[PDB]
Order: C-alpha cells, then structure tokens, then sequence
C-alpha cells in the first residue's frame, strides 16, 4: 500500500544495496523535512532544546549504558585502531554524557534535550518490510531530566504534546500504563512515587486509560500510546518511559534546592512520531495518497487555458513558488484543459490554478480543488495569503476550508 | 581558539568515547540548523532538490563507485549476514542510484540533487583536531546531472551561488582551475569541451583566477575556491568538480532531444561550505564569538529593572521566543541592572531589552545593543518585526542597522 503509493507518487524507494534503508526522492524528502519542522515547531513552544550528537561510539559507552549486554546483536559493530566501536541504536547515552558535561543545578530542571539523529538497528533481512521494519531511521527523540517531584508535571505536558500533534493528523489514540514488573531494578519507593505521579497525570488528562500490571520495564514504569488510523487499525507509536537506571550507570547528579549535591535526576525517554519513517508509512496508507496541504509535495498546479497565457502561468507559478509553496505548471500545448485538471487531480495536487485571458488581465486565478470544487476567481495575493494560513495552521481539510 | 570559544560560549564539546565526532549543545545546534537552513533557503531559489539517502551500503556499491579500490582505508566497514557493508564517506553513488531509478530525459536536465546526509570518514586519532579534522560531518552536498552543452551555464550558476553565500558571511575569495592530469580516464574530447566551458564561465564571471595545469582528478577537471577570513587566512571549503567516470560506472543515460537514449550526462560534485562542522569552526574563529544576529545563539537578553517587572519580562521573553528568536532572561534580584547589561554584552547577546514599570504599562521595551548603543523605546510588536527583518535578510550588522 504505502510502498506502491511511494513509487507511484515518486516519494521513496528501496534498493537491494541498502536493505532496511530508504531513498527519499525530493517529494518524500519534502514530507520528511515537513514532519521534522512540525515537531521542531512544537519543541520551540514547549521548552525542548535540540542537540546534535555523534552516530558512533566506543564499546565502553555501550558497556556502561547496558546495550553491549542486552542489545548487542541489534548493533552494527566494527573496529577502529584496535578498539571496538558501534553505530548508535539509541540517542540516550550520548545525551547522558551531555547532561554530565558540566555541573547542573535544580534551576536548570526540567532539562529537555531533543535529537533527530540517525539511528541504526540490525534487523534480520527476512523480516524487513518497507518503512515499517527498518535498519535505519530518525526518531523524534527527547529526554527529560527532572526531579522526582517534577515528574507529574512533565508527564501531563508530555500528554498535551501528543494530543496536539495527533490532533493535527486527525488521529484518535489510546493510552496504557505499564507498572513495576516482578524483576525490577532500584528502590521501590522511587517506583511508587513515580507511578503515583503517572496515575495522577493520566487521570487529570481525562482520557480512559488501561493499567497493565507488572508489564513495565525493569528500569522504569511506562506509558504507551497507540494511534488509530482512518480505517481503524492501531499502531504503537508514542511512548513515555521512565529510567532510574541510566542516571546511576552514568553517575548523573544535580544540586538540589537544599542543596545536597548527590541527588540523581529521573530520565524520561519520549517519542511521538516514533520515527519519521514509520510515521511516513502510516500516513501514506492512512491518507490514501491524499496529503493534507501542509504535508503535500504537490501543493499547486498552474495550468493555462491556451499558449497565449503560457507566460502568465509562468509568472503566477513563480510567485507561488516564491511564497514557499510546492508549485508546478502544465504547459503541454497538445493537451486539453480538462485533461490537465483531471490528471493534476489524479496526481493528488491540492490546488489547481487555471489561468486565461480574463485572469491575465485582472491579475487573478481560477481556483479549482482536488475534489474537484470551484472556489472562483481571486487575486493571486488573496490566494497566496489564504493558502499561507492554511499551511501555517496545518489544516487537514484545506480544500474545504478555503 | 574555536575550541575555547565553543566551550566558553557553551556551543560544542568533545568526548573520548567518540573521537572526531562532535557534541553540539543547544546553542551550537542552533548555529548548525541555521547554516543548513540558509543553504536550503538558497537551494529553493536556485532549483536544487533535497533528498534523503541511506547511511550504509553493500560492498558491491562501493566496488561500483570505486571507493572500495580507492577510499577503503578511510571507510568504516563491518559485516552483516556474511556480507560486507560500509558507512558512506560520500553521498554520490546513492544519488547515482536515484538518477538511475527511472528513465529520464533532456527535459529533466539539469537535475540538481542536494544532500545533507551524515558522512563518516576514518581519520587517524593523531590527525584529529576539533571541528577542522573530523571523522563525522554533514556536507552541504549537491550533484548536478546535466548535458555537456549545459555545463558552462551551470558552472556560472555555481559561481553565482558561491558569490551569494560568501557575501552574506562577508568573505572574499580566490578561484583556481585544475585541468587534466597526466594519468587520466575518459575521452580527451569530452575533457576538452568541459575545460573549454569551464574557462569560458570563469572568464564571464569576471574575477581573477589561477591556472593549475594537470592538477585535476583522474575522473574530471575542477574549480577549487578558497575563502579569506577577517584575519587574512585562507581556507579550502568550496569545490566544483566534474565527473565523467561516475556516469560510466553506474551506466547513467538520458533521452536526448534528438531521440538518442544512449547519451550519458556529466556529474557535477559541488559543495559551498564543505562541512557544516568545518564552516562552524571557521566562523567561530572569524567572528571571535561575536555572531551576526541571524547566526547568533544568543539573540535577546531580557532584563527586568526590579522584581515588580519580573512578570512582564517573562512575557516579553516568551513572545520573542515564540517569534522564533533565541531569547534568554536575567532575573537575579541580587545583581544590578548595569552588570546584567555589561555581562550580557560580554556574553555577546546582540540585543538587550531592559524592562521597567514604564515599559510594563506601555507594552514596550528599552533597546540596548551589544556595542552599548541605545535604540530607545519600542513596542514588542515593532521590535519583533524589525528583528525579524534583520534575521530574514541575514544582515551583517544588525545592531547598527536597527
Ligand atoms: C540498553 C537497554 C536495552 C533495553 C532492554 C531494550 C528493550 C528492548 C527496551 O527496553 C527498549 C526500549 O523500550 O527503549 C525505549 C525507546 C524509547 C522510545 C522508543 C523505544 C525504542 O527506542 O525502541 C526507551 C528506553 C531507553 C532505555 C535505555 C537506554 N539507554 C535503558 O536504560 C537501557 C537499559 C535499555
Ligand atoms: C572513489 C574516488 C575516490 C577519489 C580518488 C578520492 C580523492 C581523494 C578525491 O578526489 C576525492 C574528492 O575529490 O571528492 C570530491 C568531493 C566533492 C566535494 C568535496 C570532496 C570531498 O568530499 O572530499 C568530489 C568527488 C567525488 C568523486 C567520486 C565519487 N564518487 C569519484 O567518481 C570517485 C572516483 C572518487
Ligand atoms: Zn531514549
Ligand atoms: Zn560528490
């Protein structure tokens, strides 16, 4: 489904020379960068600070993190000057080094570090499918370093995030709490404070949530989120994961209000999209090829009524292109208006701007949609402004709200 | 000094667990993304199309491109499922695969594909210095696929690209043509057409250039370009490099206007900044920590006169942060106005917004620069507007031009 649309819409493809990795053609790449810019746009508002980290590390780091022990087979390892190195499966330890880079206080907390960095995980070749099961991807990854007392407040924020992002997509979602398992690490009082705060947040949030007892990780309790597509399928995407182990293994510390300087923070792993790749696949199948305007690789199709208008159509497009819209043009003299409009619709262009003598004289465009409805003849400036609003607010039906 | 400035400004650091790879703190990360965004802003105007490509490839690909026989000592390679894979030192072969993905025509040319993808090259620990000699970097990398006859024009565009970017940085620059070496591959006629067109555009560019004979690569002629910093030191960053070998090795063809489907295009490797890392090192060295407002990780410092205004100050600081600016705040009740201002000026904040009771009721701010010049009182909206104009135009002196 999403793969066939990927090839048909010239979004992305796969080659046997890099299994589990994807090739994004300029349009799919536009979608990639669009999603990332969305996440960042929310980061700037929510107090998340993006960082750039290394993609490879010495084996010792993975030894202290616990990957070399429990993840070793999923990691690509190689040798640099007789020392063991590996590509990062996760961004977490690198962020731990960043927190531990200098002394930190309680006034810095909560400290939220976001990373889009490239993750590699070694998946058996037989199990690889499309963008769903991959060896390479960029996850929208942030870690929250806070005090225990702050947890409840950070979680509710973390939920407010989800509900916002998904509400842009038009997804409905369900939540579930996985608590302390049989075998667990660290003191149980910490576990209890944490889980109490988690429950309080989930209840304050208002959504019906499920409790899976003992299904949490040994290093911390967790909230999992599943997304429901248009057809009603569920995909595990978002997660909120507490880690008490990581601060101990990297010996992480802040200076309390008190301030005792031996207090360790709590780590919160969170992702919302999952990975960009995964979100792209799911969205490609969910939208059925019809992309919302802000995500759309083909936003505008300028078509002339006749060759006489070929120049005007060139101007118009350029102007829309200078408005940061993805705007193409159909100049083929050997094809009819209706056929160009229809083909633009089959190619899933959100807006088709038809121009003719009347439009050339008045400096206007005749607005057609993908649906294909008529929005009449408007000035190019009016149209640009309206489209700009539809793009900025990420309207899911732009054509109807025009 | 760029290391010392990186640490003192809290930009980036290095760790023994990943030598040759850099850790970018939120400020350095801002600089990073700002540079990439600049290059993209110029890509959108010049007809460059960005793509996303895999970071690891099968040994077969590198044996096709020639990296296996040539660059293998600088490549990190590892075994997966009894097959050799490697991290990509360069983006080129993947782009060749993207060109070869479907049949193409003269109408599609020139086809300019840009890639910001992460590149690793294996450098000796002893050779590693800061951001200047690294194992990990993101190149601003583009490949132009054009017909031979188009070369002279494309090169011209390339130069115009070079001229624009550097002029934003305020960099003067040198140009040198390297031509066919004694040991060379490809037909000599092709070489002669290429070098002819290169000479022509270098001459129509109107800037003095040096001729280095036989100093070119075996696979093509090239134009190397060096930038001079404010101190008068030259750095090798930009390159335009022709490749006839890559199209042959990957068997790339397009359909000519005349109907011939057997014609190979010419590949043009181009990079303006070299690597983002490298450009960051050079700019850190060049500016002395005094960043142009658009590149500056510290844009705005909000200082309240007294506790009564601590509220208003945080609203201001918030609004500016929503406006996408980097805006900090100095709340310390134990410190005087003048030393908060002086310290902000020492920390190289471009603009210092002082906020009193008078400003709280008026919905205004009192503007002071890094150079300790007063712009007086302006509304928040006005200030945001002017600052945004100065940011969008990437002005070299924002403080003086406000
Ligand atoms: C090295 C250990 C392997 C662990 C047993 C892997 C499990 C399969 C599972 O626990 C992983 C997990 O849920 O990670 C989830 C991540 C978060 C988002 C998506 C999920 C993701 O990235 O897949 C987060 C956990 C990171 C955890 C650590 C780190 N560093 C732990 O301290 C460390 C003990 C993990
Ligand atoms: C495998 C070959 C290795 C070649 C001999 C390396 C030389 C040391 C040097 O010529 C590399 C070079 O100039 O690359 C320069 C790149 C371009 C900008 C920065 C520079 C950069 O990235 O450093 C570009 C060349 C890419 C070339 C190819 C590819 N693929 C060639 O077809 C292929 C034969 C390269
Ligand atoms: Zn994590
Ligand atoms: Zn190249």
């Amino acid at each position: 489904d999403h793969r066939k649309i990927g090839r048909d819409q010239e979004l992305y493809f796969f080659h046997e020379l890099s299994p589990g990795s994807c090739f994004f053609l300029p349009k799919g790449a536009y979608i990639y960068n669009a999603l990332i810019e969305f996440i960042r746009s929310e980061y700037r508002k929510r107090g998340f600070q993006e960082v750039v980290t290394p993609n490879i590390f010495n084996s010792r780091l993975w030894m202290t993190s616990g990957h070399w022990q429990h993840y070793s087979e999923n990691m690509f390892s190689f040798e640099v000057e007789k020392e063991l190195f590996a590509l990062k499966p996760m961004n977490c330890p690198g962020h731990c080094l960043m927190f531990d880079h200098r002394p930190r206080s309680w006034r810095e907390l909560p400290l939220r570090l976001a990373d889009f960095g490239v993750l590699h995980r070694n998946e058996l070749s037989g199990a690889l499918t499309g963008l769903t099961r991959v060896r390479r991807f960029q996850q929208d990854d942030a870690h929250i370093f806070c005090a225990m007392e702050q947890i409840e407040d950070e979680i509710k924020g973390c939920l407010d995030f989800l509900r916002t992002v998904y509400s842009v997509f038009g997804f409905s979602f369900k939540l579930n709490l996985s608590t302390r398992p049989e075998k667990f690490l660290g003191d149980i009082e910490v576990w209890d404070q944490a889980e109490k705060q988690l429950e309080n947040s989930l209840n304050e949030f208002g959504e019906k949530w499920e409790l899976n007892s003992g299904d949490g990780a040994f290093y911390g309790p967790k909230i999992d989120i599943q997304i429901k597509d248009a057809i009603g399928r569920y995909h595990q995407c978002a997660t909120i994961q507490l880690d008490f182990q990581l601060p101990i293994r990297f010996n992480l510390t802040y200076v309390s209000h008190d301030g005792d300087d031996k207090k360790r923070p709590v780590i919160v792993h969170r992702a919302i999209l999952g990975s960009v790749e995964r979100m792209i696949a799911i969205l490609t199948e969910n939208y059925g090829g019809k992309w919302p305007f802000w995500l759309s690789p083909r936003q505008v199709m300028v078509v002339p009524v006749g060759p006489t208008c070929d120049e005007y159509a060139q101007k118009v497009r350029q102007q829309f292109h200078d408005a940061k819209f993805m705007a193409d043009i159909d100049l083929d003299p050997g094809c009819t208006l209706n056929k160009k409009i229809r083909n633009a619709q089959l190619a899933q262009y959100n807006f088709i701007l038809v121009v003719g003598e009347k439009e050339k004289i008045s400096g206007t465009v005749n607005i057609r949609t993908r649906d294909n409805k008529v929005h009449g003849e408007r000035t190019i400036s009016e149209t640009i402004e309206r489209l700009q609003q539809l793009k900025e607010f990420r309207s899911k039906q732009a054509e109807e709200e025009f």
